[PDB]
């Protein structure tokens, strides 16, 4: 029940990383899905208007926390800054089960208006980063990365980007306008992909390009015509290890990018192959959320 | 573009969608992929005026959800110039290779709106996918599936109709629209028995849901003769005391469990006798359907 947030907070959440501007879309329209039908009528005839508790959230299952400033922006914008916090941890950190993320204090009242949003912010973004940290361990003692994708949810694109970064992956980029990847159906609606990569790299030399290849064949093309980045789809670990052969006596300088039928068991396999890069959608599809609740004192 | 046709206004009203919510999801999530620029990878390997044929199939089985909402994307991005060959309704059940839509527009169009409505589409199929998969597990008890608040932000409304699509009940949709005295209120007041007494006073007619996780608590509200509780994380053992308890009492309250519940155990806690069960993983952990955007 707020214009916006205190600039105190916007310097929070940029000092995180978080593009506040977006933290507040996402703040403003999940409060206003809880409240859209009336005022909290449970709390209004069971909690005195003049309560004030202290409140600990904190975890049930292990896991990497993030979103930690985007909950704590919700709870200013419910309070209008009347909230004091006592223990916080940062996003980044690894968590076990009973483990306080937060202890704050503010209206009871307040706090049972804002603990959903800001528990079901801080439960998906911490499920995305502790996903991509699971992925991030599959690929230790190898070279590989991980990197997300543009397969996020609608309306969670930056703010799961973010959570991608604190628990150890790599962004690939935000939008279409923003760098080039050469799809299938781009080459489908149009000639061969070699003549798709160099369309791309005249039309737009600025940004960064990237073509995504199904076939070995295809893979040869766009090696012959030295492509900085390559993006192979389904291929199976047999097939990437072919790549990274072909690859390795061409233009070493080329980064595979492996995508498409990938899942954490079979992770280290491909990491092992010698590509640079694995591409998860279920990153920011099919992340299960971390357990956190919010306790009274 | 601005609005949707009017079409398209009422295509999703016929499915019983909250157009405006729709209009501010899909709107949202267009200008996430276009605030950066134009899509210079088609604009420079598709032809200007090309025009073809896409075909969305799912690659996994599960429930369809969301067609409504994917269509209203290709219609913005459009501007209502595409036409549909065939597709499919939300609730059906589709397999590998099942084509749920078969629309034409053009090439660079709907290479724009592709990813925004799989997302879409993918995201709440695989909402109504785990509901479905619970219902099934529930089949021959009278035991139903409902969602909770615990929802992705900005997506409660679409993913309360995936939630109806697979073959589950809401719950409520916010905290205006049905009294829930969890956890904290019992903190803040007291006892529970008090919060459920101060619940009644104040407006008679909302029905109160009180939710416990004591078998002592249960008893409790149990003797003022509440009218739905909640049973938060008792085992499988637990609701068949807490079942047994609720029969002997005169009162035929109903039984909610919630707190925990998976997959795994679902068709073991449909079976303890319990009325409903409210599973946040609906919506908070619904792993996507595989559907994917082919051109001809
Ligand atoms: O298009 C992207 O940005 C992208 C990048 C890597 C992996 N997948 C995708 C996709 O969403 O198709
Ligand atoms: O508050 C709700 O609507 C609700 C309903 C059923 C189960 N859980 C919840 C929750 O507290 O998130
Ligand atoms: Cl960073
Ligand atoms: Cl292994
Ligand atoms: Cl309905
Ligand atoms: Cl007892
Ligand atoms: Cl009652």
């Amino acid at each position: 029940i707020a214009e916006a947030w205190s600039p105190a907070t916007d310097e929070r959440l940029r000092a995180a990383g978080i593009d506040a501007e977006d933290a507040r879309r996402v703040v403003v329209t999940a409060l206003e899905e809880d409240l859209r039908y009336g005022a909290d009528v449970t709390s209004d005839a069971t909690v005195p208007a003049d309560a004030v508790t202290e409140a600990v959230v904190a975890s049930r299952q292990p896991g990497v926390l993030a979103g930690l400033p985007v909950a704590l922006a919700v709870l200013d914008l419910v309070t209008g800054g009347r909230f004091e916090v006592a223990e916080c941890r940062a996003d980044g950190d690894r968590l076990g089960p009973g483990d306080v993320a937060l202890r704050v204090t503010a209206a009871t009242r307040e706090l049972l208006v804002a603990e959903r949003t800001m528990l079901n912010l801080l439960c998906h973004l911490s499920g995305v980063a502790t996903l991509t940290a699971r992925w991030n361990d599959a690929l230790a003692g190898t070279h590989c990365k991980v990197r997300d994708s543009r397969k996020t949810l609608p309306g969670l694109r930056l703010l799961e980007k973010y959570a991608v970064r604190r628990g150890g992956g790599q962004n690939h980029r935000l939008g279409l306008g923003d760098a080039i990847l050469i799809k299938d159906n781009h080459i489908v609606a149009g000639g061969s992909a070699g003549a798709a990569l160099q369309a791309a790299r005249a039309h737009t030399p600025g940004l960064p390009c990237e073509v995504e290849v199904t076939t070995l064949a295809e893979l040869d093309e766009v090696l012959a015509l030295g492509a900085d980045e390559v993006m192979l789809d389904n291929f199976t670990v047999e097939q990437c290890v072919e790549a990274v052969r072909r690859r390795d006596a061409a233009r070493t300088r080329t980064r595979l990018e492996a995508s498409g039928g990938l899942t954490l068991d079979v992770a280290a396999a491909y990491a092992r192959t010698g590509v640079d890069l694995l591409a998860v959608g279920a990153l920011t599809h099919s992340a299960p959320a971390l357990d956190l609740g919010l306790d009274f004192a």
